């Protein structure tokens, strides 16, 4: 028994993690066959952050200009083009710690393991999750840009972000792979905010549902309500409206533990409504909502 | 910026990981060189571990009573000893993954990553403390066993736990890779009770400092005190003494932050006499004590 916060093993990404400089700027890359992924701000000064413009900065680089560094292995690069918001970094070796993966665009609310990396080395793991205004709540310090997230599907691995921002309000917005940005945000230093950040109400559930099989039930209680009266509830305390959808992924929990999701969703409005007292649930003394309905059933089995 | 609930990234010890079986029981190993590690209770069945007279049923095992298998590659027995509480199965094929790594008792209050593993295949990876009643707060389901919490210094391996037992209050237990229990455990099913959990200080010491770097300053206020004083306090609320080594190693988040940690340790008490009031520090609603204070300048640096 037992829950934690767990990120995915991130050796298979370890392979892929290389340094990337241009000019004076330095970040980390991410190396899978035969192409380098990074963000296309490292051809920026920190005066050009200020307001770049991209294209007229990428004329004056050629291929030489960039120094893509695999530990004490430099990679040749022959041939660079800008995708969005990364620039592809094309090498003549192909990486041979490549992996099983694809390039995913995830949901909002979604969860995924972030291996925070300086100058192309890993430092730690992390798991992570996509709040609703399109940021993340990492940790992020200079030399992080290039970092990615990432989910392993037993042997795939499912890159999903890149970091590139760190927004003036403490947290960090980034691109998928593909190099479109989460939100509307921009790689330029300006002022940037996200929108009102809401509770993913589906994962608060999937987390008060762990907690049922763990041990810890004196949030349940003797009431059900209507998935539109709880969403009144939810919607004052900012929540994110519960749907269907919401009420199928936690079936399978619903199941286990024999409690219909409305008679937990009025197990939640009463927390949402009394508070907690001063009690715990699971260790934490607020209601996480960083573990999505898979995250649970994935460590409970 | 930020802060997170980091841990080390795995892929040197999922190099390692391989799984072990013995009769009906199967659990994982640790390879280093051409020696397998793994608990010893591997030799035991579910009967036996009511009163497990361990050198008597490994009087009935042989060397190929041991399936040691790393994937699709079956590893050879040609020695097995017992040292402690693990079994040491000396393969014909040294490890290639093997890293550079030491095997390390650790102090109570420390850190290190644990890597979930299941049959020998790694599922994921968490940051993990030794309370001071020497049990973890982990994530361990069945088979989980042989799975080991480790640090990683630059270039080094630090091994210091193996996970065997899961208390019935919860809790987990286990040993070093010598063998030896950490805390009054054996590895039998029997009721064992782990002591009064106490809260790590100089930890939660070192996290306030790192909410002052990161912005979270509302607990700051403008009371001083001493160590004797804090201690009353301290061992009011079930909080480890503070000794002046402790008080040392915050030395250089006192430095950074300018604040004395006798100054920190009046803005901790009203924390302990006030509550929170409903706020938080750094994401959470309670006192977190699971960041040594060389965990916090590691994540700031
Ligand atoms: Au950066
Ligand atoms: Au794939
Ligand atoms: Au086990
Ligand atoms: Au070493």
């Amino acid at each position: 028994s037992g829950f934690r916060k767990m990120a995915f093993p991130s050796g298979k990404v370890e392979g892929c993690m290389v340094q990337v400089t241009c000019g004076t700027t330095t970040l980390n890359g991410l190396w899978l066959d035969d192409v380098v992924y990074c963000p296309r701000h490292v051809i920026c000064t920190s005066e050009d952050m200020l307001n770049p413009n991209y294209e007229d900065l990428l004329i004056r680089k050629s291929n030489h200009n960039f120094l893509v560094q695999a530990g004490n292995v430099q990679l040749r690069v022959i041939g660079h083009s800008m995708q969005n918001c990364v620039l592809k970094l094309k090498v003549d070796t192909a990486n041979p710690k490549t992996p099983k993966y694809k390039f995913v665009r995830i949901q909002p609310g979604q969860t995924f393991s972030v291996l925070a990396c300086y100058n192309g080395s890993p430092s730690g793991v992390y798991q992570c999750a996509m709040r609703p205004n399109f940021t993340i709540k990492g940790s992020f310090l200079n030399g992080s840009c290039g970092s990615v997230g990432f989910n392993i599907d037993y042997d795939c691995v499912s890159f999903c972000y890149m970091h590139h921002m760190e927004l003036p309000t403490g947290v960090h917005a980034g691109t998928d792979l593909e190099g479109n940005f989460y939100g509307p945000f921009v790689d330029r230093q300006t002022a940037q905010a996200a929108g009102t950040d809401t509770t993913i109400t589906v994962n608060v559930l999937a987390w008060l549902y762990a907690a049922v099989i763990n041990g810890d039930r004196w949030f349940l209680n003797r009431f059900t309500t209507t998935l539109n009266d709880f969403n009144l509830v939810a919607m004052k305390y900012n929540y994110e409206p519960l749907t269907q959808d919401h009420v199928d992924i936690l079936g399978p929990l619903s199941a286990q533990t024999g409690i219909a999701v409305l008679d937990m969703c009025a197990s939640l409005k009463e927390l949402l409504q009394n508070g907690m007292n001063g009690r715990t649930i699971l260790g934490s003394a607020l209601l996480e909502d960083e573990f999505t309905p898979f995250d649970v059933v994935r460590q409970c089995s």
